[PDB]
């Protein structure tokens, strides 16, 4: 244990998609999964970091060997949602709060290794493969590509048509089996599935998380207490709704694989608490109008501000905050 | 001598265009101007080399300090006009012809600097640069700026919008304050003074030719004597027309830089031999229609025999075959 039954399931419960199931159910007969998830160093992680950090906890609970990479060349390429400038500072906050993340989950942080699109992406190899890949890809199928991840602007930039070549390499680069994102990463897959072959490179396994509504939209991962409480109950929230629920796709996504259960408080008057095993009974008495949405955010609220404790307390250390300050001016 | 007046025109003399006058008169009052040529070992040169050789010659007699561009990634960039495999062998090709070309001619090869693409622009500092201008750099203004100069295809490939930033790239590199190339090289040349200063670098001074018309239009540098007599009375050339004319072409942009005068051999019977000592009174008199275009031709095709039974002797020489076969197999 874990058989690569159980491995499949932990790898691949809450995805929206999977693609390469022949090749990942081969792999996991005879090794470990070796994946890995981006992220470009842009704006300031928010709660809903929660919900890939969610998935990074899972494969690491099945063995996987995980990268994560801290994307900073491609937070320069996507319109400059980060200046030159500043990308060493906002690569060290996003791997301080990512770790602060995992660590408040209480994930091992043992066959995941961090690294920087910078530490490879200028090498003489790659620069090579990006030349290579540019003499095969039509500028047509490259601005397809990355049209739902890249800023889309009235006068489109060179470094937009670039960017999903170079997240394509990514995957040959880091050496990995499979690549972890959003179902809004698909173009960008399957563009890497069409053309790595042509530089003589395998397609890789492709692992979808749906697109999940967030807590509010806004809920830093350093806002203090009541800040957090406040931006809660003005969240939507519908008493009955379980469609487009921001609190219960937290609880989903992040509380109910953390915990293996959730717990809702209520008061006495209305059946005091209740423990649930699956998320598909609380969804049905949520339906039903019997857990109310006051009671609902009031659960969340006190499993989140759990989770950010730790977080805020490690940033409460003198030079983070000059670091947060400095990140973002 | 020269003065900073016979530099000038020595640099400018012959060409459709300069830009920068400005420039190019404060740096020769001071010091050797230092420009550039660049061309894509991509098909085997022909005798229309001797166009741009003979602005290189005059560049090395003004005291300027030139660089010769084998730009083999801009071979590959331009729809694989040359592949990767042969790039190497393309290079060593065009360096010997070229070489040759100007020792035929009578070209201190001394303050010439032969430099290849790759030596440099998959350097880290320069592949940094090249995404710096990718990310101010429209599509639309890259492909407007490569329309006379990569090939046109129907479905573009990206590799052709990174083409021209390459290229003004190569100014900053190379160091250079002018770059020399036709007149069809001229959106590439604004492209560059357009961009390079949001790069934090300079504009450069622009040197074009104009587009001349060949001698047939197909002699190539080795075709031995009876070709390239074969060749040349199939060229087109009217008696009377002075437009269009390849074969006086050839002689106002190579025969008289190189001698600064042209014989016409004509039997007594017509005049006899007439020498020329400026190119526009050998213009009047085959307008005229007393220069015969047979004796037009003749008087060409001893001059360019010449010219080439040095280069057909140097690639006599054991391997130089082989190399000739393995760059164009
Ligand atoms: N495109 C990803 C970031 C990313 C960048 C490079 C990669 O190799 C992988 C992922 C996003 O939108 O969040
Ligand atoms: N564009 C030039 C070749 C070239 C390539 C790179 C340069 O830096 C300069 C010139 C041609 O068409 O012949």
């Amino acid at each position: 244990a874990p058989s690569p039954e159980e491995k499949l399931h932990l790898i691949t419960r809450n995805l929206q998609e999977v693609l390469g199931e022949e090749k990942l159910k081969e792999i996991l007969k005879e090794r470990e999964l070796k994946i890995y998830w981006g992220t470009a160093t842009t704006g300031k992680p928010h709660v809903a970091y929660f919900v890939p950090m969610s998935k990074i906890a899972d494969f690491l609970k099945a063995g996987c060997e995980v990268t994560i990479l801290f994307a900073d060349l491609h937070a320069y390429l996507d319109n400059m949602k980060a200046p030159w400038e500043l990308l060493e500072l906002r690569v060290s906050y996003y791997e301080n709060v990512i770790k602060a993340m995992l660590e408040s989950i209480g994930v091992p942080l043992e066959k995941l290794k961090f690294i920087k699109g910078t530490d490879y992406q200028l090498s003489k190899e790659y620069t090579l493969d990006v030349y290579r890949l540019s003499s095969v890809v039509t500028q047509h199928d490259s601005k397809k590509a990355g049209a739902e991840v890249v800023k889309q602007v009235e006068h489109p930039l060179l470094s937009g048509l670039l960017y999903p070549g170079l997240q394509a390499l990514d995957e040959e680069y880091l050496k990995v089996d499979a690549q972890f994102g959003g179902i809004d990463q698909r173009k960008i897959f399957t563009f890497a599935k069409k053309y790595l072959p042509a530089l003589g490179y395998s397609k890789r396994v492709h692992l979808m998380n749906p697109m999940v509504p967030g807590l509010t939209g806004k809920i830093d991962l350093l806002d203090r207490k009541e800040d957090v409480k406040k931006k809660l109950k003005k969240a939507f929230c519908e008493p009955g709704n379980v469609e487009n629920n921001g609190v219960l796709s937290f609880i989903k996504h992040v509380l109910f694989p953390l915990k293996s259960e959730f717990v809702i408080l209520r008061d006495e008057k209305w059946g005091g608490n209740k423990t649930y095993t699956a998320y598909v009974d609380l969804e049905k008495d949520f339906a039903a109008e019997v857990v109310h949405p006051g009671d609902l955010k009031n659960s969340v609220e006190v499993a989140l501000n759990k989770l950010l404790d730790p977080i805020r307390e490690k940033f409460n250390t003198p030079a983070l905050k000059k670091l947060a300050s400095a990140a973002y001016p």
